[PDB]
């Protein structure tokens, strides 16, 4: 109950752990949609394979769709597969030659008259968000171009145009994106586009959704909406990106199956420094609330062209799991990189190192203290299950969960050993590959049978432990059943 | 308390601790060493300037301590003067070396050292205990009151860490010099091993090499860098250094400014009371007397939420071992002495007023003493009246918990 | 946890706990040996009838247990019995005495008690721990299953505690025949340490001897006697005993009675979680899992309020491990074998349900017996819908949180 | 931090504490007024003599004040004196005869009115409590005679008359007293024997007074008036006798004093059983107030006659020290007793062996968790003061304090070592005497010095502390000092 007196206990030489517990989520593009690519980026450490809607076409993803299943079932292994949408997006119109040159010291006019869109000049241009004149007060920023230009308004000019000063000199070119920093953006939840694609998803079966610019509570039910009735066990994980998103994080981690760091977009309107802290709190937050959470976003992007990235991207990685985090996604590494194996390699050795170095029993300590007295059944059965390892030094746990409800919630309380889930559903197998430390064998119902007194199904996972060298004869195996309301402290044989 | 437990608590829209806690050490060179480049560093956040002797010369150095010491005397501040030895000199990496401690240049430049009075040494290239001695020894009777701070630079300072912080005044972690033999990953987890023992310790701790590195030549840095910085924040150091950024770098001021920036954030996210309550509970029982009321000193803060402390130190053995205690609020150290001002620019969370007792008075009541560093607390702004502060003084034993008027 | 915190929080205008967890040891004499009179006495709240082997004939005992299982028959319920011995026989009080462990008499009346299936025998004036062997031998294989309870009398039991409490089955606290040799201010306190250890032991412990001996004669006690008895249970008492205000007593009911509604009134004060988190905090880690499964069945009580407990024990050996951690709420142990309902009375907080399995069924999968455990919760109001019960079963190694229908 | 773990770290054999924190009152009687029946008292173990105003008069009481002091100051000590009122009280009138044989099952007539005062038989008498008929419902009791008479109310017959049966034989006689079990008493805080006894005690100089009778907070300040402004810094111990004290003890002990558990009174109207538990509720309240507790009445009864006490009340007394009791007390013992000196040694004996049992780590951890934080200036001083002593192994503690507040603050956490006081005022010393772990050195300051630098005060404590042999060469010694905000942990030499 001390991360500074695990500290010095440590030793840089003793061995590393037996399994690492982090998940390496994968972006799928140019560099490793072939199957035998994604057969090595597996084997490399790949629990979830990430579509990016913000590029490619329907028939683009459906062969990612398609090549990830055959390489998952030919490595005998379930994989989870994510649709990021594109999301709702404020651009800049087009321009005259292609080009404005933006000098400092210089007065310009942004308006939201659609007649300007596709002659736009130096002096004055457009910017798609209707509702830019009453949500911008004189005072505030305007960012363009991944908030490289920097204009400060001075005065609205009338209703649809505001007068802006050119804070510094840069080039900017057609339909560059912009962000209102510190200002409240009222965009839908979802795009027009967006509708289309997360159909695709839903039809298409993925376990997962990255939703991008989630801004408020509402808004991840209007994504459930999209969804339709036949998606409802799709998981919605909130990808968090400004100002709003961490204001508004309580109600939001409520709503959501989880939540995405994406420190890149949060950097563009938030001060760096800050974002870092915000990293701590999300994931603190969605620790407590036992929901995965998701570092993002400039990962080890040296490496996405050089053989080894630098010390302090590896510092990054380590310290996303310190924070505490479920997964450490990698974006244009695996997708447009030239290294997508040694990328996922690497990252899996940093994550397993800095978990060799962290100190669980803090995480499960912190987490249940904060539990309100009383506390409901699932809550007491799984935290007291954990509990029973540190009480016991047991080596492996034993889950029975179907939704996966209760593999999360163990997860949550952060044992020291491996978790096994038993599970009769093949959708739970993959989207728990977002949850760290947890592992899930299927168990065919259909075939095998019901398995009422359940002997068969902790059979099954404790034959896995063995099989992965967790536990041997005489080794205690913590296991916890049927949601799930019971608990065996079972001798291994 | 928890780190956890207090990260659920936070907002970064809220404002951050009205003081810096964490130390910056700057490294002069061309582009810094003129009075008035001293003076943009100083203001923008320097308490330590550090000389590099792997490169220049003698008397470039003592351009260096002359001009440091002008613009110090200008700004009316007191800055440190660190010696970075270049030690002994390809590498191996499951070999243990056994090259001698110091070298021939070394023995000759901390000589220099002693001469212009330097306030510490940065021994490079520290493997073992004995070490230690030899640069003791080389620093001779006239310079036993500069501090030794050690470089770990390979797996022999890891291994034999504890008879190494026993022995020296300090640590300093080289993160680029432990990678070339040592794996970039174990190096960040060997980082939190050296500096939460040398916070167990009541040592300072430097976390240096590789800080802010893109910034020498480019405005910004890259967003892996400000978080490194911030999590040698909450790592514990003591100290953030700056190497080649301050020294031939095209931004000396920003990138001083925005280290300064990134550790006040990082502090104003971490939770002292975590370091307080680790720390309190790996102390033996019984104590001594002035390890139990140090502790209980910083009990008294968290108790009665003082927003001040005042620490009466000659020598600063008691401003250190309070600020090893972690505090939520600043300590003022109100010393006698011009030198511990100057060193405890290396110990977090402690600030110096200086007391002439030789135009003053010796101040056997204390009383004066104590006026003076309630009235530098109110300077900045730390304590009004109505607020309590808690006044450690004379091993210091006397303990008062003050209303401030 | 605290006993003192606790404290604050109580009124004692509140209602009283609705069930009596310390339990309550008659002696059967001429007053209270008829069929009738053990009927008022089991009403009265008898758990346990005792035969003080001392007086009486085999012939006279032989009546007291006919008719004790008679009278417990006609009342549907469970009473144990208990053979005290006689012992060995002026006291010497700075004197070790190797007197032997057990007399001739004592061979002879352990034998009947075999013979006339006794559930416990309260084996006198044991001194040491190989003395608890001898009343082994002496009873025999076919005895293997009754219960040893060491009375301890003099310095000698006490100075060897640790090595009489391993090897007995429980520990009876004679504070008169203590009080003889060993002033009366260090036996209060020989019955803390006594009664502190057998709970940690997670062993039977009964404070005996001048209980409330005013009221063999008297109507009622004296407010002394009161306090006595409910400082017993403060101690951490499984039981408390009568011994000539039952036997040779005026008032053999009353006393009894009032016995009862003392207890119950000092166990609403009480605070169980101090000896749950006490006994907790004094076990070894690693566990083993029947122990770490029994202190977190009780820590779940805790936890989500559960109402009662379920223990199935065929020995009762899980019934008193779960016992030793103390929940606030009843424990009830479904068991197939009637000799443990009854050996299970000098446990406290633990009321036995008797499962014919040659009658009804082996019950694999436990089915049957939980539900009959429950049924008996809520046939003594303990739980009703929607309440939350705790289960424990097969070392029984098995936990379950129940939501009752 | 256990008492059972600290129980379990015990031998009976182990010599007992080098000193004796429990604090003895004796009353003072026939049998111990003479100076030499006090000096034998004094070194038996009396630190408090209490003067019963419920029997004697103002010359008989004037001779104990006289006789005390001077014992005292024969002996080189100081002794508290206090006053204990006799209270306002319900009885019954006269009767013809003197007798009235009360057989059960028979109906009789208890009345307000004044003219059957001189005149009362079996079937009607009087009961001098005007307020009676508005007070007590049918389905009520009245105790007659130390509640051996009960009477069940059950009608009201007119305005002044109640209907009663008699539930049990039992004869009385004149003037015999009576309770109301269960009802609300509102007769004045103080009787009009009560105002002159209580302006004899101020005129005499007592050093506190415990407070018959007491219900509630609003009575406290009622004999705060009656001692008048020459007595405001004499204590107050309010006596809790029946229900409507034990209900109201919160802002009871917030007025008073101190409070002293009068088991005797309290055991007439509630059963005994409860009263048990009424004793830890009310000490364990104390202790965290800061305020001195007595546990009184029925503490050694047997030895007013007999040379040894029951094993009972032996145990009676030490969990009385157990409880956490500040001071136990003496009455009949020492007052109308056989064996004045042995009663007082025992009873010291029996303390002293239950402190040497006792955790008093326990009370400091307790108290000290339910501090409010921010704590004020002098709780955390004290408080940490108390700390350093189990952080350091001290032996002994100094605290300079003139009217003994901070004495009694620092006593309430618990040091397992003396306290010694240092005091510029008599009354203080005398007065602290009824606060357990405490002893008092006197410093005149008008003689020795202001002792502004705190140098003499401190040097005369540790030497104290020296000359009873708590320290020596090389210990440490806790000094705590001027309320009291400064702390030193001091090397002794
Ligand atoms: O914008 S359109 O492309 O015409 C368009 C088409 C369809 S579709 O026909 O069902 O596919 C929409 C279905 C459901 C919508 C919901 S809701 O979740 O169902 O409540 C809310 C909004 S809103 O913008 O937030 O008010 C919608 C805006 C625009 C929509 C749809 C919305
Ligand atoms: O009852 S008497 O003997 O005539 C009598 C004599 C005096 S004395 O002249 O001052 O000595 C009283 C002084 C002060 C009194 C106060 S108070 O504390 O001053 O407010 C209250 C009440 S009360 O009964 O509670 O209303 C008093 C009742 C009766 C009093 C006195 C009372
Ligand atoms: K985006
Ligand atoms: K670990
Ligand atoms: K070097
Ligand atoms: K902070
Ligand atoms: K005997
Ligand atoms: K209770
Ligand atoms: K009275
Ligand atoms: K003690």
């Amino acid at each position: 109950m001390s991360q500074l007196a695990h500290n010095l206990t440590l030793s840089i030489f003793d061995p590393v752990a037996n399994y690492r517990a982090a998940r390496i989520i994968c972006t799928i593009g140019p560099s490793t949609q072939s199957v035998e690519a994604l057969k090595g980026l597996i084997q490399s450490g790949m629990s979830v394979a990430r579509m990016n809607f913000s590029h490619g076409s329907h028939e683009y993803h459906q062969t990612t769709i398609n090549n990830v299943r055959q390489a998952a079932a030919e490595l005998g292994v379930n994989i989870a597969i994510a649709l990021d949408t594109k999301g709702p997006e404020i651009r800049t119109g087009q321009f005259v030659g292609g080009d404005a040159v933006m000098e400092r010291g210089a007065t310009c006019y942004v308006t939201t008259d659609p007649a300007f869109a596709d002659k736009g000049t130096k002096d004055k241009f457009y910017i798609d968000y209707q509702n830019l004149s009453k949500v911008v007060r004189p005072g505030n920023y305007i960012y363009i171009d991944d908030g490289i230009l920097i204009l400060q308004v001075q005065s609205h000019e009338d209703e649809q145009t505001l007068e802006c000063t050119v804070t510094n000199s840069h080039t900017i070119s057609d339909r560059r994106g912009v962000n209102l920093p510190g200002c409240d953006v009222d965009l839908p939840a979802v795009s027009a586009k967006d509708r289309v694609d997360l159909q695709f998803g839903v039809e298409q079966g993925v376990d997962m959704i990255f939703a991008s610019f989630i801004r408020s509570a509402e808004q991840v039910g209007d994504v459930r909406k999209a969804l339709g009735p036949k998606g409802r066990d799709i998981m919605i994980i909130c990808k968090i990106e400004n100002h709003q998103g961490v204001q508004n994080i309580d109600s939001i981690i409520e709503e959501s199956d989880g939540i995405m760091v994406a420190r890149g977009d949060l950097g563009v309107e938030i001060p760096a420094e800050k974002v870092v802290v915000a990293q701590k709190i999300l994931i603190s937050k969605c620790n407590v609330a036992g929901k995965p959470v998701i570092c993002a976003t400039q990962m080890l992007e040296s490496m996405t062209y050089n053989p080894r990235p630098t010390r302090a991207e590896v510092s990054d990685v380590a310290n996303a799991v310190f924070n505490g985090a479920d997964c450490v996604m990698l974006s244009g590494e695996t997708a447009k990189g030239k290294y997508p194996n040694e990328v996922v390699q690497y990252m899996a050795r940093i994550c397993l190192e800095a978990q060799s170095a962290l100190n669980e029993y803090v995480f499960f300590n912190s987490i249940k203290k904060l539990q309100h007295i009383p506390m409901s059944a699932d809550e007491a059965v799984c935290s007291s299950a954990v509990n029973s390892v540190y009480e016991t030094k047991a080596k492996a746990m034993v889950v029975l969960s179907n939704t996966g409800r209760s593999a999360r919630l163990v997860a949550k309380y952060r044992p020291n050993c491996p978790i096994v889930c038993v599970t009769t559903r093949l959708q739970t197998c993959r989207q728990l590959n977002i949850t760290q430390g947890v592992e899930s064998v299927f168990f065919d119902a259909d075939k095998l049978g019901h398995d009422e007194g359940k002997e068969h199904r902790v059979a099954a996972g404790v034959e896995f432990a063995k099989s992965k060298g967790y536990v041997q004869t005489g080794d205690y195996c913590v296991v916890i059943h049927a949601y799930a309301n019971q608990t065996r402290i079972l001798l291994v044989e």
